[PDB]
């Protein structure tokens, strides 16, 4: 294909790592939205085969050994190190736009599950703001779905192919290391969270209809994809989601199985200072946390689940791309 570039709003005043970078190394975006439509043209896109994809990714990993550095890096037998100092941490929106010559077209249906042809078609220099936001099983901050619930699989068959669950309702979580100085927790409605699950399992049932659907926590692996992991203000948390992917659908009904509590559901999570890296295969070490009190208050706008009568998925992750993937599944570059 082509490079494509970056539009951000970024700030060069701030301090915080996302901003420098994107002052750095992305152009200020268009306030006026150069859009054309055509619904007609009738484009095929493959989400899970995008060029794009690989773009964002390349960035997301430079603005990382840019900004996020860590006191040691073990890779292969060699070990670096650099100055790790704690830094100002939150993501901001990208734009990811085509350069002259080419355009970026997106698809208009609201239910597009990512894969196949697209009627309703557009004409844009850049994708909407994207926050690039690391993280397993729970996809975080993202861009609700419009309609109604989507399913989006490279092959529904392969159960070793990630399924991504695009919701249309934000579903909260806060997390918070308050004021062992490792030790904090996630909070979630779980009257929120029963809703939600209900609804995709009937989603999930629409494609596998004779079965029964099930939620069961992370089976095994590293400690990165058995818990819900993230970067937050600069700490790494990794929340445990037994009491959250525990659940039984069946006959239309929903049965939560996890455990709550005055109707949340709290995560034990534990900040790492030893981390299994996304980027490529190996270690960093960061320093010990920060003080005072570490929140996030997020979004869940997705999941990240694996499949294995009965059919049971389980959240999963650790191919940084399918965030990406789950952001930028509505776009192609063209011409
Ligand atoms: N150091 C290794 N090994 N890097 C390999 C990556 C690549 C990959 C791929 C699969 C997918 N599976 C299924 C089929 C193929 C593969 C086999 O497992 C699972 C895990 C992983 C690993 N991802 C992570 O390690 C990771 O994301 N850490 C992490 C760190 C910080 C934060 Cl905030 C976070 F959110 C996460
Ligand atoms: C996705 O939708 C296309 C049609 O748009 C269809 O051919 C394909 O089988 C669907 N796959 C999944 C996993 O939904
Ligand atoms: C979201 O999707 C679900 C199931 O796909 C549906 O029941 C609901 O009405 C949709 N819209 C919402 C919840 O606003
Ligand atoms: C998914 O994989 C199965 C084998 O696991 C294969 O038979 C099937 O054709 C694949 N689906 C698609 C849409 O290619
Ligand atoms: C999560 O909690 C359950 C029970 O509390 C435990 O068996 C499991 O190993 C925990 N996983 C992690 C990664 O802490
Ligand atoms: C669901 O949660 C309970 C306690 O909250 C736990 O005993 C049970 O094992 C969990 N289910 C699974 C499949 O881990
Ligand atoms: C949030 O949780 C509380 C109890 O945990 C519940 O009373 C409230 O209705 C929930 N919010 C919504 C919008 O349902
Ligand atoms: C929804 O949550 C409420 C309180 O948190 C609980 O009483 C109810 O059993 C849940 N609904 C389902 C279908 O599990
Ligand atoms: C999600 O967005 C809110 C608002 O920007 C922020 O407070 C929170 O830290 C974000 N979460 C993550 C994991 O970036
Ligand atoms: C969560 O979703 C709401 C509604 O979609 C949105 O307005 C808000 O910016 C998002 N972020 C947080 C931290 O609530």
């Amino acid at each position: 294909k082509t490079t494509l570039f970056c539009a951000s709003d970024a700030k060069a005043y701030e301090k915080e790592v996302h901003n420098v970078w994107a002052t750095h190394a992305c152009v200020p975006t268009d306030p006026n939205p150069q859009e054309m439509v055509l619904a007609n043209v009738t484009e095929n896109f493959n989400m899970w085969k995008n060029d794009m994809v690989e773009q964002m990714h390349e960035d997301i990993i430079s603005l990382w050994d840019e900004s996020l550095k860590p006191c040691v890096k073990l890779t292969g037998g060699s070990a670096i190190t650099q100055a790790c100092p704690k830094v100002s941490f939150d993501p901001i929106p990208l734009h990811y736009c085509a350069p002259a010559g080419f355009a970026i077209l997106k698809c208009n249906n609201k239910t597009f599950n990512g894969t196949g042809p697209c009627r309703n078609v557009s004409t844009v220099q850049c994708t909407h703001g994207i926050k690039p936001v690391v993280s397993t099983q729970l996809l975080l901050n993202g861009s609700l779905a419009e309609e109604e619930i989507i399913i989006r699989s490279e092959n529904l068959t392969n159960n070793a192919k990630t399924i991504i669950v695009h919701l249309n309702e934000s579903v909260n979580i806060v997390c918070t290391r308050p004021n062992n100085i490792r030790q904090a927790h996630c909070n979630i409605n779980e009257s929120k969270w029963n809703n939600t699950l209900q609804k995709v399992g009937e989603e999930l049932a629409k494609h596998f209809p004779s079965k029964t659907i099930k939620f069961e926590p992370s089976s095994g692996g590293d400690l990165e994809i058995t818990t819900h992991s993230f970067n937050c203000r600069g700490e790494f948390f990794y929340c445990n989601t037994s009491d959250l992917f525990n659940g039984t659908y069946r006959n239309g009904t929903y049965n939560h199985t996890g455990r709550s509590s005055n109707g949340t559901i709290t995560l034990q999570c534990k900040i790492k200072q030893i981390i299994n890296m996304w980027q490529e295969v190996g270690r960093a070490i960061y320093a010990p946390p920060i003080e005072g009190e570490i929140t996030c208050n997020s979004n869940i706008t997705g999941l990240l689940l694996l499949r294995d009568d009965t059919e049971t998925f389980r959240p999963g992750g650790g191919d940084m791309r399918d965030n990406w993937r789950s952001e930028l599944y509505k776009y192609k570059v063209v011409e």
